[PDB]
């Protein structure tokens, strides 16, 4: 069972209201890196990670990013709020689908469940969920470089903290499993190809070299 | 420039057309962990990574992606060819849309770019790739479990063993970076709160234990 | 901020696991009726309602949904678990998927965001839910028609249940306004065509005839 | 079967092409609250809906749609036309697709099913039609508040007048059928605790959470 | 104006109810080749288009298909009527979206406007125009293998000829301007490489690839 | 198989980066009328045509469209280099998204496969390569009147160019097979209506007249 009390994480502290700015914001609420993103990926899975642990692990961070989500929302209602005369605002999106957050993204496309992986495997489950914090982190990094005043950038720079905290939650979870710097995983052998490299588009690295790797050099 | 030599990377060698699995295959050549999801997602990375053997990596991997494109192509183009008045094949997605592959998933979506992770950083990018070979790999093995003769399987073992070969690949591009075990990345400094650790639904474990967290047991 | 207890509003008891029924099911977890178009359709409504007493109940409700959410989830978990051998199981999107629900509809669709409807002013929102509650019982009972056993749609007739409550709640919401009963809101006023009916395809009801209409028999 | 008489309702009359207003008015053509979706909803409703007068009345509401959404797309036309040299146009989407409306919204997505709410009961139906309508008058609002030129504006106020029309004549429907104010319907009895509110986010009261209609659970 | 008479072009006649061809039917209502579609992409185009002539076929045609698209409808609601008890209906999208026709396709995905293809050129629309009734005709062979009835299968074989039809129709539009076998058209002149065949995957040869037509590079 | 060569096939020269420009020609990038919908379009197809000829003739003009992704690939990278401070980036999706070439349209839109038209018969597919040939040749038209710069003109003018190519190569095919100026193709025979128009909206001509047509001038 979901519970709600009325507090946000922390206080929204902004300045002058910036729709333009509330429409970028938008990225983190409905869009792909997403708030929505995190928490429903990290959800669903758990219904399937039979791990105890990581299970809990997968539903105590699905809550906190319901609360980022919550912290997002807050934001982009702040800088949406009481400004409909303004030339900013009639030039975003929220002219003509109110103020306040949407469940789409900076380009007004819908939220879709295509941007989540998930499924079948929990290694398979984290390694999907350090990729989705690094586009969440990614997209945090952007919006600050882009921030309108000193309030909003500092809960960007706490949100964005945040998603390496949770990079390193499920960094240990997979170290547990010994899946951080292991490429296997699954029940099925591999064939007899697996060291191979081909050099199809003609560089070398620890990627093509000895000792992991046998380089072909013109496949 | 792109060039094509008409032969596939090995022999299609298959039992009886089974069209209900390769409708199933649909996966892995429209659907979001298939083959064509990692060939754009490598390719159009190489485009905005600056670091000139990690650009080349992502070429090699992803022309090699569009060579198991083709695989799975031919392998739901012969279980598809010639059935057109069985009962399995009259209840496919093949009786409506004509035979052979199609960039749809085994449900019959569209595939979408919805289904890509990338932008910005490397290191973004890199843990998105290695999320991907972990949603193909995971594909991979539902399908050999289902899988209908022997060589259809051993396409498909094969296939498997090369996403394995690639997760090793991008594990040493992104340990070369100092990034495969640092969940740090970018160019925001965090705040005090990166080694937090919510209790928010209510299990102990690395990833909210000491030494890395600060354990908050009642939030 | 939002936080988690464990146990679900109710224990799940079913009989025999039935996956293709589980199929059925994702309607109401992914699917444009299910119980996240719910939650996220009146919570994010919640950001911009600003009536305090109509704020809250969008919020108290939207957490049930996502209760009711987590019912769903289980009751496809359980009806999906340990069959992966069975014929039933392998004929679902489960058998490439995973185990467990997943944010699609039965047609394996991505859930969108496109499913909701909001935004602008409290009464088109409240419009909207008494909608959503409508779509939502109407696909419970088609579920219930075709439950696989006596548990299973116990929890159904439950959730049902809790639909036609939430409908009954934004009735009386709107109500409170006013606005149940009177078809006029908004900040324009009508032009002088608001009571004419235009028979453009001979029925006729009292939505095309005095008091309420001028019928326009020829247009 | 249908047909088309080459004259619109009424004639287009607008001010300067407008054509940032073009791309905002696609909202109502190939938008998710347009007059595609309020069009294909209930033309689509009236195969299913078995009450005679309830499907004629689909039908004819139905068609006037239609005649909106062509409107619609003259006004489009009219705001996108011989103006591809300006500044203005080049920064619309128009640019790259074309002059005149396009199945799009204003951030040019394209039109989906997944925006009609339409299936089963009758009263599903029509109460999703009146919540279509609520979100059809909405955006209209928002449209006129955004306006170029007092012609525009009026018809504007004219097709959102018609969404308050069709309002009414789906809550007449509903009444008819006992519906409107009912909040049951369909074949399933609600179990005990049909009168429950649950006090899920924590104090604010009113009819929806108090007696006679509720019982409160204020510490679930 | 739009306008609508109750009697489709010629009334459904079918064998017993087949819920699971219904589904498939749903192919040509809410699916890419489908009535919807090519209703859509000749009405819009019919805004930008300044021929008066192909304006007018373009909006003749258009009107047809959307009688089509009733037709469909009117197949698949058949098809789905008083069978909701039985297992092959228990089978399709029917037992959980509801009885009679949807704007889907056969997998259940929501029609979108990504299915059209229009914008700018009249030659550009027009062989747009020839390619979504090819997609059409295409549908409609593939439903007519799989029919379930007599009286089913001569409908769609009706539906499919006159696509037939319209394919000559766009065909004469485009004849009539000199582009049906003319490659060119726009306002771009070509460089001096619009002769050039490049063997790009390799040795196959055909007029696509020789003179007169082409200058071959066999190996680029 | 496919294989890669890093030299484009032609040397990217622009003059001042226009990022603003960058996001108009991701249409033909990621967009409905672009390249990767020519070259996913065409390839498809390759894999159910059963002429020989045209099944190479397919492959060879994909190839070439992949190059052309990869031309217009490094335009937007050059057009979007080294310049997001500019207020110009700043309004544009890269801004949040990061530099260089995105499988989205200039709208934001994830490419979709929706936008193909492909299956069942070589002279439907045909039909579908003239018009997605007549789009693109549409919108490079359209790119080239907006283009910032000389050089960056030039190569839309060769693409554009190649395209004309295009067209004439599947007309040369389908003239090959009778069918560029026959409407009728495939396996079922027409009924007796098939020479009829009906005037259901009086302009005419040689689509509605003697003696391709017998009119029907009030139905
Ligand atoms: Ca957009
Ligand atoms: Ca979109
Ligand atoms: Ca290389
Ligand atoms: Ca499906
Ligand atoms: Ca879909
Ligand atoms: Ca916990
Ligand atoms: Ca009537
Ligand atoms: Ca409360
Ligand atoms: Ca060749
Ligand atoms: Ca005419
Ligand atoms: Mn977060
Ligand atoms: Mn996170
Ligand atoms: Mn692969
Ligand atoms: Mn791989
Ligand atoms: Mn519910
Ligand atoms: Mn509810
Ligand atoms: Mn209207
Ligand atoms: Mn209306
Ligand atoms: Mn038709
Ligand atoms: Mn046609
Ligand atoms: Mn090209
Ligand atoms: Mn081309």
């Amino acid at each position: 069972m979901v519970f709600h009390k009325k507090e946000p994480i922390h206080v929204v502290n902004i300045g002058e209201a910036n729709p333009r700015f509330a429409q970028l914001l938008l990225e983190q609420f409905g869009g792909a890196t997403g708030e929505l993103s995190a928490a429903l990926q990290y959800w669903v899975q758990s219904f399937h990670v039979e791990n105890a642990g990581i299970k809990d692990m997968l539903q105590d961070i699905a809550i906190e990013e319901f609360s980022h989500l919550e912290m997002v929302g807050k934001l982009i209602e702040a800088h949406t709020k009481n400004v409909d005369q303004t030339e900013a605002y009639k030039s975003t999106l929220f002219a003509v689908r109110g103020m306040g957050p949407h469940f789409l993204d900076s380009q007004g496309n819908a939220w879709t469940a295509s941007y989540l992986n998930e499924g079948g495997d929990v290694v398979r489950d984290l390694r999907a969920n350090i990729a989705a914090e690094a586009g969440a982190r990614q997209t945090y990094e952007e919006l600050i470089k882009l921030s309108p005043d000193e309030g909003t950038k500092q809960t960007l720079v706490h949100l964005l903290t945040r998603e390496i905290s949770h990079t390193q939650m499920f960094m240990k979870a997979l170290d547990s499993l010994g899946k951080l710097t292991d490429p296997f995983f699954g029940n099925v052998q591999p064939d007899e190809t697996v060291a191979l490299y081909y050099n199809l588009s003609s560089e070398r690295g620890p990627w093509n070299s000895e000792p992991a790797f046998k380089y072909v050099a013109n496949p």
